[PDB]
C-alpha cells in the first residue's frame, strides 16, 4: 500500500502477510456472499494496482468469477480510454506520464510508476480508480452466485418472523443495486410475503410502521 | 482510524486485519449479548464513518437486525438536520462544509471529508457522532433479542445462590439507572428462594451484595 | 492507553485488539484464580478509565462478580469524594477540573477529560487511582470464590510433600492479605498439617529450615 | 529486505518471522499450483538476493523443483553475463562494483554489497532482478507440475456450466497472451457439454462470459 | 520493560499481551525443565521489577517452586543490603535515593523509582539485578524437579548410542563446570552398554563427542 | 537482535517471543532436516551472542546434537584465538577490547559488551562471527543425522522419475559440502541409477541435457 511516514510524504509499504492470508482465507470460508465486498475494501485499504492484483492472484479457485473479473476490468479499462484519450508528448521532469486504463489496472505499469501516480500532488488515485473497477466485477458476481430470488422469500406458517426477514434481507443484499430499488422490494414484499397470521398484524399497523415496530408486533 | 503519528499529527490510518477478524469473529460467536457493545466501541477506536460502515458492513447474516440499525441511523440523522439547519453559501480556501446527517453516516461523504471533519480546528467528530448513533441502535437490538424478562429469573430450590445472582444480573444487562437500582435489592431477594429468602430479610435493609452473596452460600 | 510518543509526550492510544482478546480469554479460561489478578494489572497498563470500563464490560458471565466489583468501586469513589472535596470556580485556561469519584471511575468524565488528567503536568493519575480501586475489588471476588479454606488443607498419608505445599500456598495466595498474615499461617500450619512422617522428619529440623530445606528431607 | 523507513531513508531489515512462516506454509499447503507465484512475489517484496536465497532454502521436500529452480537461475545469470561484460579496474570511493550474474543470485555476493547496490543512486535493484529469474523458474515448475492440459477439460452432460468453467479456467491458468485468447471463446464453448453448446451457438460471437454463464445456468 | 525508543531514548513500556502470553504458556507446557529459564530470560529482556513480579505473579499453580523463589529471593536482597548499607540523608534534587533489597524485588519501590534507577546515568539497572536472583532461584527449583540422576542414565543393550546421549545430556543439564566436564568424557563411556563400551575404549582419550557418536552407530 | 533506528545509530533490541517461539517450534517439528539452517540463520538475523546463544538454550532435546553443538563451537573458539592473539594494555576511553574466542560465544562477554562490538565503527560483528560456528556445527549435525547414503538412491522399477530425483537431492543435500562435490554426484549417480527404462531414454540425450529437459523426457 501507500501510507504516509512521519515527514508528510506518501510512501510505499510492502503489503502484509497477514492482509494477504486474510483476503486469501476469507475468500476460502465465505466465497461470494456480500461481506466479502466489505473485507475486499478495507484489506486493500490504500492499495497500489499490484496489491490489488496480488490479492486476486493469491485466489485459489473460483477462476471462472475471477475471469468475468478480468472481463469487467477490460471494459471498464476499455471506458476510461475513450474517456481519458492520451495526449503524446515528453513527460516533463517532475510530472508523471498519463495513465492509460491498462495502466490503473496494472497490467502495463510498473509499481514505481503507480507510487509515482498515487503520491503525486495532486494525486492520480490509480489504486482507487482501479478498486473501483474490481468491486463493481466483484458486485456482478455475488449477484451470479446469489441462490436465492427476493420474489421466492415467503414466510411460513411457523417460522419466526425475524428469522423471514434476516431470509428477506439477506437475500435482498446479494442482488446489488440502489437503494431506491432495495426500498421498492420492500414495501412491495416484505409484508406481502409474511405469513397470514403476521400478515394481518402488519397490515394494522400501516406503512408507516418501522421495521423495529413490525418485529416487536409479530413476536 | 484517525490516530496520533509518532510525532503528534493526526493521521488517517488504515483498519487492520486484526481488527476487521476481531469484530467479524466477535458477532459470530456472540451475536447480540451485552458484551457485543463495548467490543464494538473498543474496536472502532478512532474510526471514520467510513471505518463504522466498514465493520457493519463486513457482519454477515443477522441483517434484519443490521436493517433495524439503519432506520436508527436514519431516524438520528434527520433528528441532526433538524438541529443543524444547513446555511447555504460558496466555502470558503480553509475550512470545510458543514456536514449533514447523511455526511456523518458516511452515506454521502467521502473519505477525505471525513478526515477533514475529524481534524480540522476544532475538530467535527463525526465519527464519534456516526458511532453514537450505532451504539444506540445495537444497544435496541440486543434489548429485542433478550430472551427473558427480569420478573422470570428466580431462584430454584436447590440452585447456589451464586448461579442465580449470575442469571438475574446478566438477564438485567439484557434488560437496558432508575429501574436497574429497582431490580437490585428488592427483586433480587424477592425472586430468591424461600430458604436464601428468610436468611435476606434477617440482613436488613443495607445490605451489600457481598453480605448478600455469603449469607446465601449455606 | 496513554503512552510516550517519540517527543516527550504521552499521548492517548486506542487498546489493541489483542490486549481485549487476551484479557476476555483469561477470563473465560482461569474465570477468578489468583492469576487473574496480575493478568488485569499487566493487560491494562497505562489503561484510562474508558479502557479499565472497556475491559470489565468485554467480560461475558460472572455477573455476580462483576456486580459486587460496582459496588466496591462505588465504595471508594464515596471514600474518594469524602477525602477530595471539588472546590467551586472557574477552571482556568491551562488546567482541569477536579475529578470527582465518579471521574476516576469513568462514569461522568469523558475520555478528553480522561487523558487531560492523565498527561496533566503533574498528571493525576485517574487510570491508576481507578485501577487500584478494580484490583481491591477483584481481590474481594478472588477471595469469596476460593472454594478451600487453609485450615482444611493437610497432608494425605501418602501425598506428596511437594503436591501439599502446592495446594497450601494456592489455597493461601486466594485468601488475599498481608504478608504477616500469610507468614502466620504458614507457621501456624504448614508443619502441623503434614502427615506423621513428614511432620516427625520437619519438627527435628527446627523452625528455621527453609522451605526448600523442608521438602527436601520429605522427599 | 531493503524498505523505507518512518522517515525516508531505505535501509536493510531482517525478513519477519511471519514472513518465512507464510512462505513455508503456502508451500507446504499448496505446492506449485498457479497461486504460489503471486504469493512469493509479495512476501519477497522489497527482498535482498539474501532474503530470497533464505525463501528458497527455507522450503522443505520438492529438491526436484527447487534443483530446476537453480539451474534456471544459472541460465538466467549466464545470459546478463553475456549482456553485462565486466570492466576491469579498481572501484573508486564512492562507487560500488558493477554485479555479475552470480552476485544477483546472492551466491558470490555479501549482503552489505547487496544492500549497496539496491540503495545505491541510482540503484541497481539485484533483488528484483533475481526475483525476475526465480519467478521464471517457478513459472516453469507450475506448468511442468500442471497434471491436465486445456484440451482435456469438456464438460460433463450433467455438469453444471459453472463447474466446467472453474476447472476450464484452472487449467488454462497452470497452462502457461495470444493462445489464452485462444482457448477461450472457442475452446470453451467447444469443450461444453451439447446441450450448454446449444444454447452458446445461439448466443452468436462476442457474448461474453458472464453473457454465457447466465444462458447455461438451466 | 525500559526499552529505547526509535530515537535514542530509554523509555517505560508496557508488557506485550504476546509476551505474557508467551511466558505463561511456556510454564503450563515445561514446568521447569531447564529451557525455562532462557525462555524466562528472554521474554524478560529490559524488564522492570514490576515486569518481573508480574510475570512471576501470572504463573498458575507450582505455588510450591514459587514460594521457595520468594525465599531465594529474600536471601539475595538480604545479602544485597549487608553489602550495601544505607546512608541516611536526605536526596538531592538530582539523584535518586539508593536501593534496599526489597527496591530491588519491588516490593518497596514504585515503578516510577524503577525506572529512574534504570534511566539514571549511570543507570542502577535494578531489573537486572532482581532478574539475576529469580534465574538464581529458577534455577534451584529445575534442580530440585530433575527426577534422575546422571549416575542412573545407562545405555541400554539394544539402545541406539544417540538416544542414550540424548538422555544422558538432558539429565545433566538438569543436574546443575569442573564436575560437568567429570561426567562428559569418563561417566558417558562407562554407562554405555558393554557393545558401544568396547569400541570407545579403542577410540582412546581425546575423542570428541561426533567420533564416539560415529563409531557407536552400528 | 542490533537493528538500526531512525537517527543512523545500530541500536539493542530485545529478541521478539514471536522469534523465540519460531525457533522452537521449527526444531520441534523438523528437528535437523537442512531447512533448520536457513530457518535458523534467519531467524538469527541481527542476533548477538546472547540472543544465539538464547535460541539454542530453547531447544528441548536433542541434548546429543547440542553438545556436539558445543564442541565444535569451542574448536572454532580455539581457532580464533590462535589467529587473534590478544595485546595487553589498557582501553582507550572510545574503543573496546579485543574479543577473544569465548567472548564471541556469549560465554565471557557480557551483553553490553557484544552491543559495543557490533555497534562499534568500524563494527567486529561477533554475532554473525559465532553465526558462522553455530551453523558450521549444524551442518554437522544434519549430516550425522542424515538417515540415507547417496548411493543408496536407485530409482525403482515403477517409481515416477520426479519422486526419484526429489528422493536424491533431498539426500544429497543432507550431505552438506562444496557445489563441485554436489555436482560430482549428480554426474555419477543421477543417471547411472535411474531404472532401465528412464536410464535408456536419459543417456540418449547425452550429458548436455538440463534437469527440466531429462524429468521432461522420463514423464
Ligand atoms: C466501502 C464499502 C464497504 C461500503 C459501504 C457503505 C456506505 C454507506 C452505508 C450506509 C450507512 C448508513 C446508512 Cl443509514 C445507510 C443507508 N440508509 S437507507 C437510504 O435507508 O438505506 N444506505 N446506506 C448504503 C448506501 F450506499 F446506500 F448509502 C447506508 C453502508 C451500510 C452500512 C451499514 C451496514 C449494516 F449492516 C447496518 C447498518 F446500520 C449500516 N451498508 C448497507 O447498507 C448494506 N446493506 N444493503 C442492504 C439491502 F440491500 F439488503 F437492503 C442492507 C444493508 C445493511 C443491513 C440491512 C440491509 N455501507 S463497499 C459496499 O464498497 O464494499
Ligand atoms: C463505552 C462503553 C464500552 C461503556 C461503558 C461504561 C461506563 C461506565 C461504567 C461504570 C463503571 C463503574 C460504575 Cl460504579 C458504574 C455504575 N454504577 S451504578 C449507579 O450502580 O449503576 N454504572 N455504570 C455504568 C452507567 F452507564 F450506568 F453509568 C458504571 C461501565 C460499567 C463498567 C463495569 C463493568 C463490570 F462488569 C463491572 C464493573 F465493576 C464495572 N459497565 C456496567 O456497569 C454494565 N452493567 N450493567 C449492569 C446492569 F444493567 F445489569 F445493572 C451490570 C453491569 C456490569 C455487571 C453488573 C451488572 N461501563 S459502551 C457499553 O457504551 O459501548
Ligand atoms: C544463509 C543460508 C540460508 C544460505 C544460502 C544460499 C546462498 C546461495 C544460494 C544459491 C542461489 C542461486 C544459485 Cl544459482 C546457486 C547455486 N548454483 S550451482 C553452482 O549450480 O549449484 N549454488 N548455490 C549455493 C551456493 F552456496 F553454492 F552458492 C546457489 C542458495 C541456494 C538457494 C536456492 C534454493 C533452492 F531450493 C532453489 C534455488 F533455485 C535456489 N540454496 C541451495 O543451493 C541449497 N541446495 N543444495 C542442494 C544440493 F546439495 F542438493 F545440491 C540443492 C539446493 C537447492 C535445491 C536443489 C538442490 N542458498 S545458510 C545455507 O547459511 O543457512
Ligand atoms: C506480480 C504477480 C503477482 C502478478 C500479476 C498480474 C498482473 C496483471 C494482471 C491483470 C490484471 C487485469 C487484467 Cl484485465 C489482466 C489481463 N487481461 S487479458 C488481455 O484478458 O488477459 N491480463 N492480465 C495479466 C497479464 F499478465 F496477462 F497481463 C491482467 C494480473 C491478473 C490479476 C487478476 C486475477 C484474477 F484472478 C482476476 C482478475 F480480474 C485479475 N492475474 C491473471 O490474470 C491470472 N490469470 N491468468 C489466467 C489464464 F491464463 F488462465 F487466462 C486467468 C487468470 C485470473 C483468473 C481467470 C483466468 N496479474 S506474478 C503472478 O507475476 O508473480
Ligand atoms: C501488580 C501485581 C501483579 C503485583 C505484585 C507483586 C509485588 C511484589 C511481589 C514480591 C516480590 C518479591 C518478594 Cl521476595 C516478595 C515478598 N517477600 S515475603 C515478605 O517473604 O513474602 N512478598 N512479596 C509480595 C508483597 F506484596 F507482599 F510485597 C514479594 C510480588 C510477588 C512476586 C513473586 C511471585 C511468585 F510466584 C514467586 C516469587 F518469587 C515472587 N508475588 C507474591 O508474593 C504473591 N504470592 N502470595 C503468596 C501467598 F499468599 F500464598 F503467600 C505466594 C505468592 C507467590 C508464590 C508463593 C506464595 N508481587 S498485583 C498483585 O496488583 O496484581
Ligand atoms: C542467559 C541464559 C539464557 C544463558 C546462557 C548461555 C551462555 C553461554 C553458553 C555457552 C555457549 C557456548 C559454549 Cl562452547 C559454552 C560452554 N562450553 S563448555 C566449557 O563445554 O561447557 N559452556 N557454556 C555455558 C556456560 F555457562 F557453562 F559457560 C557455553 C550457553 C550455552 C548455549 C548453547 C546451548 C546449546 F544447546 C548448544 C550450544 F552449542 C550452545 N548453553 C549450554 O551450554 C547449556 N547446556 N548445559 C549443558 C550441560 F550442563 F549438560 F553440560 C548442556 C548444555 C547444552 C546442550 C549440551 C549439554 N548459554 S540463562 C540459561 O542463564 O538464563
Ligand atoms: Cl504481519
Ligand atoms: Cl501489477
Ligand atoms: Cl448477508
Ligand atoms: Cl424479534
Ligand atoms: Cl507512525
Ligand atoms: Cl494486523
Ligand atoms: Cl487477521
Ligand atoms: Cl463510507
Ligand atoms: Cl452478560
Ligand atoms: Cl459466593
Ligand atoms: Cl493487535
Ligand atoms: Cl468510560
Ligand atoms: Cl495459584
Ligand atoms: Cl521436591
Ligand atoms: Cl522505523
Ligand atoms: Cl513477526
Ligand atoms: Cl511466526
Ligand atoms: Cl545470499
Ligand atoms: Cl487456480
Ligand atoms: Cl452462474
Ligand atoms: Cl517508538
Ligand atoms: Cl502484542
Ligand atoms: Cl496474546
Ligand atoms: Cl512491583
Ligand atoms: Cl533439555
Ligand atoms: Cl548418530
Ligand atoms: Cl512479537
Ligand atoms: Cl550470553
Ligand atoms: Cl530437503
Ligand atoms: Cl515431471
Amino acid at each position: 500500500p501507500i501510507v504516509q511516514n512521519l515527514q508528510g510524504q506518501m510512501v510505499h509499504q510492502c503489503i502484509s502477510p497477514r492482509t494477504l492470508n486474510a483476503w486469501v482465507k476469507v475468500v476460502e470460508e465465505k466465497a461470494f456472499s456480500p461481506e466479502v465486498i466489505p473485507m475486499f475494501s478495507a484489506l486493500s485499504c490504500g492499495a497500489t494496482p499490484q496489491d490489488l492484483n496480488t490479492m486476486l492472484n493469491t485466489v485459489g479457485g473460483h477462476q471462472a468469477a475471477m475471469q468475468m473479473l478480468k472481463e469487467t476490468i477490460n471494459e471498464e479499462a476499455a471506458e476510461w480510454d475513450r474517456l481519458h484519450p492520451v495526449h503524446a508528448g515528453p513527460i516533463a521532469p517532475g510530472q508523471m506520464r498519463e495513465p492509460r486504463g491498462s495502466d490503473i489496472a496494472g497490467t502495463t505499469s510498473t509499481l514505481q510508476e503507480q507510487i509515482g501516480w498515487m503520491t503525486h500532488n495532486p494525486p492520480i488515485p490509480v489504486g482507487e480508480i482501479y478498486k473501483r473497477w474490481i468491486i463493481l466485477g466483484l458486485n456482478k458476481i455475488v449477484r451470479m452466485y446469489s441462490p436465492t430470488s427476493i420474489l421466492d422469500i415467503r414466510q411460513g406458517p411457523k417460522e419466526p418472523f425475524r428469522d423471514y426477514v434476516d431470509r428477506f434481507y439477506k437475500t435482498l443484499r446479494a442482488e446489488q443495486a440502489s437503494q431506491e430499488v432495495k426500498n421498492a422490494a420492500t414495501e412491495t414484499l416484505l409484508v406481502q410475503n409474511a405469513n397470514p397470521d403476521c400478515k394481518t398484524i402488519l397490515k394494522a399497523l400501516g406503512p408507516g410502521a418501522t421495521l423495529e415496530e413490525m418485529m416487536t408486533a409479530c413476536q
